[PDB]
Formats: C-alpha cells, structure tokens, sequence
C-alpha cells in the first residue's frame, strides 16, 4: 500500500522526497518533477534554507491542478533555536508562509536539543561550544500540541529522539497528543532495530532518513563506507533487476517505515519512485539487516555536550 496510518488517523505516504542540500536554484524543479511523477510527500525544514523555493513548486502544481492539497503530505521541522514556548508558533508560521501553505500535515521537533534563540542556527560561545536553551523537551512538546489545537498542523512528531526521550514524551504529565512520527537515520549500516521496535510498539511511525547514506553530506570522507557502492547490496539489486538505490528505498518500506530519499536529479527522482513493483525476500531483508555497523551520517557533532544530546544512549 502507498500510505501508512498514523495515530492521528491521517494517512502518510511511505515514500517522500528529501530536500536537505537541495540547492535553491534546483529544488523548485525537483519538487515539480517529483509531484509530476507521483510523489505526494515532501520532507522540509527551516534550517535547510530552501522552504521558499519548495513552496513555489507546491503552489504551481496546486494551481495547475496536478494535485489537490488534500493529496499532499507536507512535513517540516522546528529548528533547535526555536524550542522556547514563545517562539514555536512564529517558527511554524514562517515555515507555512515560505511553503505557501495554510497547514502542515506533520511538524516535527527536529532535535531534542534546544539552542539559544537568535539569528544563528548554531549559536556559539567564545570557545566554540553551542550555547543551549534551558527549555526542556516536555515544554516544547506542549507548545507543539498548541499548534494542533490552532489548526496550523494536522500532526506533530519528533526527530532524532532516543528511546528514553520518546518515553519521556509518552510519560509526560498531561500529555494531550502522542507523537505520530519519530524521524531517525536508518539504512543497512545503521539498522536501528531496537529503537524501531520500541516506537512501533507504541504506535509511533518511524521515518527513515539518509536511506542512501547521504553521499552528498558535507563531511564525507573517501574512506567511509558507501551503501550505493557496496557490492553485496549491488548483488541483491542485480538479482531483482533493480538499481542499488531502489533496493535501499524498498528495504525500509518492508520494515513498515516511511522513507525520504533526496535527489535533485530528474532521472533519479523518477527511479527512486519505481519501488512499488518488486519485493525483497525475508532472506534479503535479514541479509541487508546483517550489514549494520552503527555508522551514522548525522550525529550533530558540534553539540555532544548538550544534556539532551541523543546518541550517547545505546538506543
Ligand atoms: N531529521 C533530520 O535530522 C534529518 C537528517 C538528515 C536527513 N533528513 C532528511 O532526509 C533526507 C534524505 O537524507 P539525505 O539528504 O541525508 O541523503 P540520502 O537521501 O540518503 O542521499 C542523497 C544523495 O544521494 C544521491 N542520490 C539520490 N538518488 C540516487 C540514485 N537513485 N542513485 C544514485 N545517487 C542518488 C543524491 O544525489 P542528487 O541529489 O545529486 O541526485 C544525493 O547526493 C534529507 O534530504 C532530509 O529531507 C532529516
Ligand atoms: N550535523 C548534523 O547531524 C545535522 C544534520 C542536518 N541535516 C538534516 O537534514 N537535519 C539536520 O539537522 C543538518 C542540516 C542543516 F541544514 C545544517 C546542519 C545539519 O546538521
């Protein structure tokens, strides 16, 4: 099936288009192509600095009647410098304005770490450390709950939350809405079995980010492992007459995950959508799971000192 049911009773497309690092001069055409070929979920964020250009694409395709607003599933995220109760609404509203939407289908707390508010996304002290916010995740969650009750967003969720942090929200006194989604890094080198099982056990849908191992990540190094070039994964793809990327996308789909590969290349945008026509075997799935090495693309390395830094815990 192409959509998964969320605990808010809305349906979410299991395949979306990622937009981190998509250049502003290329992302409007990328999102136009993606909607033309069938994508109905766009993953965005204010920190990516391209929401205006994403929005231009969405609005044109609504105008052209290629799609209806109800058929789209648009996702954005609250940056770390906006965890303050009094800043959350304006951050959401700026995203809405830029995307030229009147609601978001899903708004996520981007990280459990809150940072000092201000112009800088990574505010630093004179010694180079990121300056934190004294706001805690539970008060940030209540501010997200307000957004639902104001009609700005249909669902709220979290991202890069470890199992104890998810539990902290689930156990929040006075909890009004559970998180619908936990968006986390997930691919054959970081298979996340524990955190996924916990989230699914609670009714929280997991979205897999960097599913191709983010080969365009700014800090990539030639000696890092490469999913797209892994000959073991290439061999599974060849067996199935699909590309390696297509296997990497289908793999989380069969774990009941949502997945959000990024591309600004039209050919690849289309390739990446052609994953509803084949099935990996259970053996294939277990083999791909065996490649785990707890290798992370996104570990927020500039702020491992934060109280709420998520990746010291084992999961
Ligand atoms: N919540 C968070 O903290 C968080 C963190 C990281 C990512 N995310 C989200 O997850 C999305 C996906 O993760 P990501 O951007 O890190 O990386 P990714 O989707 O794993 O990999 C994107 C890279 O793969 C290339 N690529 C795409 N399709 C390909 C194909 N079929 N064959 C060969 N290469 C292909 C892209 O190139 P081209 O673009 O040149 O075609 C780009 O260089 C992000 O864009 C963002 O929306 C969220
Ligand atoms: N270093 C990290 O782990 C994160 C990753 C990350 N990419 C992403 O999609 N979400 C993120 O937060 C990102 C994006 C940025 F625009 C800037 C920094 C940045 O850092």
């Amino acid at each position: 099936a192409s959509r998964i049911l969320l605990n808010n009773g809305a349906k979410m497309p299991i395949l979306g288009l990622g937009t981190w690092k998509s250049p502003p001069g290329q992302v409007t055409e990328a999102v136009k192509v993606a909607i033309d070929v069938g994508y109905r979920h766009i993953d965005c964020a204010h920190v990516y600095q391209n929401e205006n250009e994403v929005g231009v694409a969405i609005q044109e395709k609504l105008r052209e009647q290629v799609v209806k607003r109800e058929e789209l599933f648009i996702v954005s995220k609250l940056w770390c410098t906006y965890h303050e109760k009094g800043l959350v609404k304006g951050a959401c509203q700026k995203t809405l304005s830029d995307l030229k939407l009147d609601y978001l289908d899903l708004y996520l707390i981007h990280w459990p770490t809150g940072f000092k508010p201000g112009k800088e996304f990574f505010p630093l002290d004179e010694s180079g450390n990121v300056v934190p916010s004294d706001t805690n995740i539970l008060d940030t969650w209540a501010a997200m709950e307000e957004l639902v009750d104001e009609g700005l967003v249909k669902a709220i969720g979290i991202s890069n939350f470890n199992h104890l942090q998810v539990e902290m929200i689930l156990n929040k006194p006075g909890l009004k809405y559970k998180p619908a989604v936990n968006q986390i890094e997930c691919h054959p080198y970081l298979t996340q079995e524990k955190l996924i099982q916990y989230c699914q056990s609670k009714g929280i849908v997991v979205t897999a980010y960097s599913p191709l191992g983010s080969p365009d990540r700014p800090w990539a190094k030639p000696e890092d492992p490469s999913l797209l070039e892994d000959p073991r994964i290439k061999a599974i793809a060849a067996k199935h007459n699909k590309t390696t990327a297509q296997v990497l996308i289908r793999f989380p789909m069969q774990r009941n995950l949502v997945v959000i590969p990024k591309s600004v290349t039209p050919e690849r945008i289309a390739e990446n959508f052609k994953v509803f026509d084949f099935e990996l075997s259970s053996q294939d799935m277990t083999t791909l799971l065996s490649y785990n090495r707890n290798w992370r693309v996104c570990a927020l390395l500039s702020d491992t000192s934060h109280k709420d830094y998520p990746f010291h815990e084992e999961f």
